[PDB]
């Protein structure tokens, strides 16, 4: 139905060494959480990451990624920390900004979760331009292999091949969920703050890989906008959703990220308002046919407090758009608002369409496995 996945100022963690975690929030909860993240595997387990931010709704605060798991069609979660800050700073040591992927990695089913992560940076990370890239920016990727019951760090080259590129001070996941491709490519749609000489501050791009260790970026970019962005598989394209103030917009590559042209059936399709906001774009099989299922604000409001988070379906074929459900139809807390990600799966013959999404600093689910008819016919 609806459940609360983190309450604001209702949660308590440890840290690796055992010890509460006093946040700010009443009794020394988690003060708020922003940015979820959901996955769901083969077993029909979901686990949803998101900023655990201790102390203020802030980007630039103390945060770590929690994880919740749920094996109950998302009635109650068990929760955690899932990756922790370097504890430099104990007031700006964060990691932030989740994108998952669920993947069967050479056969071994991973549930795969990538954060950026800062120290000493009192700013937000289109702040730092200077470097090539920014000294105190990283970007980790965190696995399981235990169907969401634990996660490890992965050793990669995903810092590697930034420095090499030379032109991106910094880079983080499109926020939601990344995808693994019908030949099983991994992607993560990508997010990046270019060096100062480059025009454009903003591009967005995505990271590939075949084992989830050694990874590659494209030679081309797209446009940025609002940068936030997901990819879907269609075709023999990449097709992306990226937050813009007003219009969202909607590009494809049809080789593998060198070009992006406009994609019609979404491009300018769904209105965020003012300033945009984040949003959730996958696919969803009807037949041999493939619908997009979209969630964003419509903002009534036109300002931070990014109210009404969507559901719409996209027909792929027609370039129709139509309202499917404002599961969330509520103005949101300004202090950061509006935050979703969807979840599709058919394990054996049951369909599930699960959404979490940001509510008054809370992260909340829903399961929309009922509006399944409605999407699927939008072709």
């Amino acid at each position: 139905e609806k459940s609360v996945v983190f309450k604001a100022e209702g949660e308590h963690f440890t840290d690796q060494k055992g010890n509460t975690i006093v946040g700010s929030g009443s009794g020394g909860t988690t003060k708020y959480f922003r940015i979820p993240a959901m996955c769901t595997t083969s077993k029909g387990t979901i686990v949803v990451f998101a900023d655990a931010r201790h102390n203020t709704a802030s980007g630039q605060s103390f945060i770590d990624t929690a994880a919740a798991r749920s094996t109950d069609g998302g009635k109650t979660w068990n929760k955690k920390i899932a990756i922790y800050n370097d504890r430099v700073n104990s007031k700006l040591s964060r990691v932030m900004d989740p994108t998952c992927i669920v993947a069967n990695i050479q056969g071994r089913e991973t549930i795969l979760v990538m954060v950026g992560k800062w120290n000493n940076n009192d700013k937000t990370w289109g702040a730092y331009r200077d470097k090539a890239p920014d000294t105190d920016w990283d970007l980790v990727l965190y696995k399981s292999t235990d169907d969401g019951v634990t996660f490890s760090k992965v050793e990669t080259n995903i810092h590697d091949i930034v420095t090499k590129n030379g032109t991106i001070s910094a880079m983080l996941g499109g926020v939601g969920s990344g995808l693994q491709l019908n030949d099983g490519k991994l992607v993560f749609p990508v997010q990046m703050v270019r060096t100062k000489n480059i025009t454009t501050v903003l591009n967005t791009s995505f990271i590939y890989s075949t084992d989830g260790i050694t990874w590659s970026l494209p030679s081309g970019y797209c446009e940025g906008f609002g940068s936030e962005n997901n990819i879907i598989e269609f075709n023999a394209s990449l097709v992306n959703n990226i937050r813009n103030s007003g219009l969202r917009r909607s590009f494809e590559t049809k080789d593998f990220g060198k070009t992006w042209t406009e994609f019609p059936p979404m491009d300018k399709k769904v209105d965020n308002r003012n300033h945009g906001v984040q949003g959730s774009t996958i696919t969803i099989p009807s037949g041999n046919k493939l619908v997009a299922a979209h969630s964003s604000a419509q903002n009534k409001n036109n300002d931070y407090t990014r109210s009404d988070i969507s559901l719409y379906a996209h027909n792929l074929y027609s370039g129709e758009v139509k309202l499917i459900d404002d599961f969330y139809p509520k103005v949101g807390n300004a202090s950061g608002a509006g935050y979703s990600c969807l979840s599709y799966r058919k394990n054996v013959d049951k369909e599930t369409l699960y959404v979490v999404y940001e509510a008054n600093g809370s992260i909340e689910f829903q399961d929309l496995s009922r509006h399944l008819p409605v999407i699927k016919s939008y072709n």
